[PDB]
């Protein structure tokens, strides 16, 4: 949120561009703004706003916002302490943080920072190591399970092919693949107690599987366009599938969130709230710890405003806002 | 209307600014002028124009042109003869003038130049200063008050805040916080004889609510696009507000209008009246009450236009009018 | 048709801004363009085109094409030869041309060239001197009156009070104003057996109401975009026009038709004919006479060249073709 | 595919522009591309991928991908080894490729190249001409008739006409017009037991009446946006088609397909298979054979990744997918 600017100053070009782009043409990337930017909010009058409150409660634990910091791999490529610096950033802001499978620094190293942290899933060539990681997650503490299902491999993302990205040697994935299936999905949810989150889920059939499936939550997602390009935006099959599972399981979504109105956007679609990936690794690259600390009061003082404009006393009344389309 | 480039060569660019801008990234900002030159109108031939009037009553009051000068605070800042310069041009076009709460004028004073005086309120902390403001409104002879419902508090002006923006100790607030409620709308409704107006309403509900209330009109507005960044235009609630009303309070919009066409198009639409704020503060800046005098004779020259073009001798014939979006 | 080049090289320019300009912002000029873009026409196959024909029999004669051309005043102001050059091309390319009221040079001068001349009339102050220039023009043969119904004064052209645009001397009304109305139109009818156009229709229900008054035909137009600037577009309300009327009188188009296949999507929207102005204006400023002729061979060329390769062997069936928005 | 620059930097202007242009004001051409670019995929995901295949059966005969290479004529201007660098490639990749009419070489030297060759009609003035030039193409072993049924005659192409572009001498139609219609489909039809596959239908009764004639397929396509301008684009028009015939003929689809993404959105409309036209030229011009050849793995890869993406283990799994327009 304009901290773009001083992470392109410091960042590499090509790390600059792994962490910018998106599959192909770029097209849905693109297009998580653009749906954003269509979605106007009807906002209420005069309501009482003496005890506006921005927490909710999810997956057994109140969050000071309805925001999660998204899983982004190898974050050691943005700045030194890497996922140490956000999850401490996180933890200090009481904003969940979700550790990835294949994180630059190990999974029980992060968990120990504290906070709330949710672990993210890859599915391995493996039922038994895949079954272990979940473990490890647990054991160390981590409270949901966020397993990505739009992963069945990586897709094409041009700007690294033709940089010849590869990883430093100085990053490695500390924690240490086939695709998953709902077997696989099955597999997780009868090994664990943790809430099994699905992430990567556009399809309402899919969304009304997970709930049958037994997920506690899915996150409406195309992956920041990183996956298919022309997958559709979660943003826009946001409000089927929340009218689809009727209350079944959490419902989230991420993709473009880049302020306060847009995480009220969100919520007026019917999110119980979003994730941000890009944004936390500018502000992790700008300025470390302190930078994500500084990003997470901006979103924290802009949701508050926004909900308020809006007036809304709660998160929940937030979700019975009407939108436009412009 | 092309007094602005005048207006931006004599102002301080940061004055200009807080004129200009909007909360957030200006998406409301701009999309109150999209949403009107989406609108087109279908114009009617062949009608008796031998008697073509733009006057209107509303408020007990007859005004020349179905318009009036929105509430705009500390006019000081654009002219030394600030307010009483815009009123005076105001009074002379046969247009309401709206006297803020934040005038750099004492609102005595500015009523004292005669015309028709409204009078804007903000809620302060404490009903009786409230009320005691609403009575001397009254004392001095205003004839509406504006209650403002859309600022619980100021949104977030980023072109001020990136230029620390702040008001010269040559400019005060000559009248001299907390959110206003239904509660205080009915306090303000008990306690004058004046119709009460409720300006920055966008749900149908909240319009409807306005009505059961006893207020006596509303303005259908997203306070220029300075308050909830992503707030529907006006423009684009107003057709389904008007005939949720059903003729039970007068519905005033604004928001970008720029011409007497877009005072036709909000006609058209099904608005009482309009109100008109950046351009009149633009031609207070190029040439004072000259200048505001000029931009009034301009607009109602061309509402007058526009009418006759449209086939309507009267502003009931243009809320007749049908509308095309483009 | 790319001809705008060298009329924009050789006209003065407040003579080409005169030709080019519209009302307020240009708005509806610029829309009548964007509305023809958006529309897309179904093209069928396989059908026979032994004997495709561009003719159509119209106010009882036949035209080489369905296109008229348009009044435009004054066309001296653009060639010497002016409105005889015009109506010698249109005698000679087999279409109707319409004299102005305002023609530089006298209507029976130009009746006399021969062809299919239309007379367009603009209601005078005097319903005796009104219904004496349509008795001149039935007495020198001109086969329609087409009557201007959307300009009860004229709109306001910005571009030529920018210039301070007047008629050069060497310029007058060589046959030499009041608002029309529905009495002025039972007053023509009454008093001539031409066929009586109303052009500038633009509401469906005065379409409805041009039949009841015995109009032969109606051109849904808005003038060019030079009257009420935020008038729809007439190629948007010709579908709903075409069917309103169904089939009571003709039903003619006009406003930025500027190739064949234009022609060909107002027919397929159902349009009996177009109406062309300023590209026959501006075939007249760049090579007089032999410029409009090579406009309107070029027109003639496009107009078969659409029809057959979408199927169509006659109007007719250019107007039973489907079209989509895009 | 980003070969197009290369085939620009090496292509004579005029060659470039005969390949690249599309009729009239190219309004049909960029709609090809405007109404790839709105269609969004609906993803599914968890599904069993352990055997994606990108084959299809289509004309008796299995196809590698479901894609072949469009007619596109003399395609020695391109390259020196025009048509048979260009069927060698197909054949190696196992695409089928549509020999031309107006090939460059002989349609039997291409279709002993060997591979999956089919052969593309026009009509020539004389029946018994045009069933000698069908013969022919069975005799050599071509497995489908693709009749062209939106050339009555060869599109206004601006761009040739403003380059005064002609065959270079070295250039000539080594097989060797009058319009076609139903009754010449029928005399096809009857003279062989080869799928007739109507290319060039945008219309739905055109759709359903290809049926009705025995049709075995046909190519919804507005011809490369070359003949009518403003002839909608088939993408737009293919989603109604594939529901009116209701497996009664093959559906396929051409115009604008630029990535496995653009042939996954055609398969999720519903289309059989695709056309690739101009690509395939650029690559030609570009690197010849081996260039073909690149490019046709390259879009084998990239419809991998897109249906594996999506969740799709088969090009059928493919059709069942839902799209929403943005
Ligand atoms: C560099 C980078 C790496 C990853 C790695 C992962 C991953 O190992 N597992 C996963 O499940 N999601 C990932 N993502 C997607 C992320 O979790 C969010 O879906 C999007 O970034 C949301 O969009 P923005 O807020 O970024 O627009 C990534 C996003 C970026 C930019
Ligand atoms: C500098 C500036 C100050 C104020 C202060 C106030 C205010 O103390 N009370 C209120 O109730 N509305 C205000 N407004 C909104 C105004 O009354 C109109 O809602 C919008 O200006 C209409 O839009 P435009 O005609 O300007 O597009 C302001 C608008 C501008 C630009
Ligand atoms: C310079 C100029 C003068 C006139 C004078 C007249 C007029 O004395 N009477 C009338 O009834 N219509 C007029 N028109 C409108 C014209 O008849 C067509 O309605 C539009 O030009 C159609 O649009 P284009 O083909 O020009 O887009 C004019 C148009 C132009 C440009
Ligand atoms: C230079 C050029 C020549 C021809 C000649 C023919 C032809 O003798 N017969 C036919 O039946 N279609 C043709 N075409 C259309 C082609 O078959 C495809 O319909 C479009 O090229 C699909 O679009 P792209 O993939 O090109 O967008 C051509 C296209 C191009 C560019
Ligand atoms: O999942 C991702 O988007 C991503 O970019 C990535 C790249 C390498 C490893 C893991 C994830
Ligand atoms: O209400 C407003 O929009 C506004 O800009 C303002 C700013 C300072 C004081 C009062 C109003
Ligand atoms: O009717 C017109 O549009 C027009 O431009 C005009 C101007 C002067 C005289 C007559 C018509
Ligand atoms: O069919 C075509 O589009 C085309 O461009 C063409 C041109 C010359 C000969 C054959 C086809
Ligand atoms: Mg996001
Ligand atoms: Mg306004
Ligand atoms: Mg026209
Ligand atoms: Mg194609």
């Amino acid at each position: 949120a304009d901290l773009e600017r001083a992470a392109r100053d410091v960042l590499p070009g090509e790390i600059f561009d792994f962490l910018a782009g998106g599959s192909g043409t770029e097209a849905s990337l693109v297009a998580n703004r653009t749906a954003l930017e269509r979605v106007f909010v009807i906002p209420r009058m005069l309501r009482d706003l003496t005890d506006v409150t921005t927490e909710i409660d999810i997956f057994g634990r109140r969050a000071a916002l309805p925001m999660a910091v998204a899983p982004v791999a190898y974050q050691r490529l943005f700045h030194p302490e890497g996922e140490l610096a956000v999850a401490r950033a996180a933890r200090d802001a009481g904003v969940p943080y979700t550790i990835c499978t294949l994180s630059s620094v190990s999974l029980e190293e992060i968990a120990a920072v504290g906070g709330r942290p949710w672990f993210q899933l890859f599915w391995l060539r493996d039922e038994k190591r895949s079954l272990d990681l979940v473990r490890r997650a647990e054991d160390a503490g981590c409270e949901a399970i966020v397993f990505t299902v739009d992963v069945p491999w990586m897709g094409r993302r041009l700007r690294d092919m033709r940089n010849g990205f590869a990883l430093p040697e100085w990053v490695t994935a500390a924690n240490f693949f086939a695709p998953a299936t709902w077997e696989s999905v099955e597999a997780v949810r009868a090994h664990t107690d943790l809430p099994v989150v699905l992430k990567g889920i556009l399809a309402v059939e899919d969304a009304r599987r997970a709930v049958d499936a037994g997920a506690g939550g899915i996150v409406v997602s195309n992956h920041g366009g990183r996956q298919l390009d022309g997958a559709v935006p979660g943003i826009e099959m946001l409000g089927e599938i929340v009218a689809a599972v009727s209350g079944g399981c959490e419902v989230l979504v991420d993709g473009g969130i880049r302020s306060g109105g847009d995480v009220l956007k969100a919520t007026a679609l019917g999110a119980s709230a979003v994730l941000v990936g890009r944004p936390v690794m500018w502000a992790l690259a700008a300025a470390g710890q302190d930078g994500v600390r500084q990003l997470l009061e901006l979103l924290a003082e802009e949701v508050r405003d926004a909900m308020g404009l809006a007036g809304c006393e709660s998160v929940g009344a937030a979700r019975r806002l009407n939108t436009k389309l412009g």
